[PDB]
DNA sequence: CTTCAGCAGCACGTAGGGGAGAATTGG
RNA sequence: CUUGCUCGGUUCGCCGAGACUCCCCUACGUGCUGCUGAAG
DNA sequence: CCAATTC
């Protein structure tokens, strides 16, 4: 199950006032903090509207409007699976200690010593009762069936300024018969470069990308990314996840991509078909702006 | 003005916790 | 094989060779440096 | 149609 990439291109509002990371943000800073006993009296975090609703008075957590099921579901599994895996870190040497120790103390009895003294346990939870090496918040934003990526019809979706595309046409090709191309406009392969181009299958590579506009020791070409960006979302293809009235929307040509060299797929292949290869519950990264995807089991 | 000694990391590892849905269903 | 990333050739028009299991977190070595004390 | 249920 590898993972594909894909780039951002507008959204409502920063991945931050979202009430889904702010309830995870919430939810973990309340657990983690947890003492040994306190755990296993909140531990019973309930699968149901009526149980995760009574969780959140109990415990008190704030709720910030987030009430999916499935999305609230997401955010209670990983955090208390996180707190109870601390406690299995510290928890794992002990076990080869112990096992250390056994082997010694059979190994004297054996040979008619007594038995040697082993440390006890490290533990984890200090003097205060609350754990030593409380975790770390997760920035990720785990999807879910409810919301997953769609392709981007402007028929509900709100006005951007993008493009669209037909969800059952094929995906368009980039650019065929390279050398075919008037003078002066972009992609023109002039005729001393021609001679010596490469032969093999590879990366089609566009006009506009970075890697062909940037600082290099010998390159002598202006770069201008407002200008390289600004005619590079217009052969995008937008794909939408939305979980209240937020809209993320990204790129698609991620996707493309990694279907293209796994040999999954060529170029006769719609846009409902591109993100068919892969699972409904991508991961966002809040802070770095990307988004993750993740095949299916075939 | 040389050896140490218990701490911190702009950076590199490592080591070990956690994680990365969808099909049947109900107002 | 349209975005993204790495390394390069170029008349600067874009050309070539690549990688693709990723993220989060708490610890913990290393020179670097800082903070003290022994040593003529 | 689209949130909630078990797997």
């Amino acid at each position: 199950c590898p993972p594909a990439k894909v780039n951002i291109l507008a959204q409502s509002r920063p991945l931050s006032e979202w009430p889904i990371n702010l309830v995870s943000k919430g939810v973990q800073e309340y657990v983690y903090g947890l003492t040994a006993a306190e755990r296993e009296a909140n531990g019973d975090f309930g699968t149901s509207r009526k149980s995760l609703d009574r969780w959140f008075a109990r415990t008190g957590v704030p709720t910030h409007g987030y009430t999916t099921v499935q999305g609230l579901n997401l955010i209670l599994r990983h955090t208390f699976n996180r707190y109870d895996g601390v406690i299995k870190k510290v928890e794992t040497r002990n076990e080869k200690r112990r096992s250390k120790a056994t082997r010694i103390n059979v190994s004297r009895e054996a040979d008619g010593l007594p038995p040697i003294e082993a440390e006890p346990e490290e533990t984890a939870f200090g003097p205060d009762g609350k754990l030593k090496e409380r975790p770390g918040i997760n920035p990720s934003i785990y999807c879910y069936q409810q919301v997953s990526p769609v392709p981007y019809n402007p028929a509900k979706h709100p006005a951007l300024p993008f493009s669209g595309v037909d969800p059952g046409a094929p995906l368009p090709l980039g650019t065929p018969n390279r050398l075919s191309i008037p003078k002066g406009q972009p992609g023109y392969v002039p005729e001393w470069q021609r001679p010596h181009l490469s032969t093999k299958n590879k990366r089609i590579r566009k006009w506009y990308a970075r890697a062909n506009w940037r600082r290099k020791p010998g390159r002598k070409s202006v770069l201008d990314e407002a200008k390289l960006k600004e005619a590079a979302l217009k052969e995008a293809i937008p794909i939408i996840v939305t979980i209240g009235k937020d809209w993320i929307v990204m790129d698609a040509r991620g996707l493309l991509r990694a279907v293209y060299w796994r040999g999954i797929a060529k170029p006769g292949l719609s846009l409902k078909e591109l993100l068919g290869f892969f699972s409904g519950d991508p991961v966002l990264d809040p802070k770095r702006g990307i988004a993750t995807f993740t095949f299916k089991l075939g």
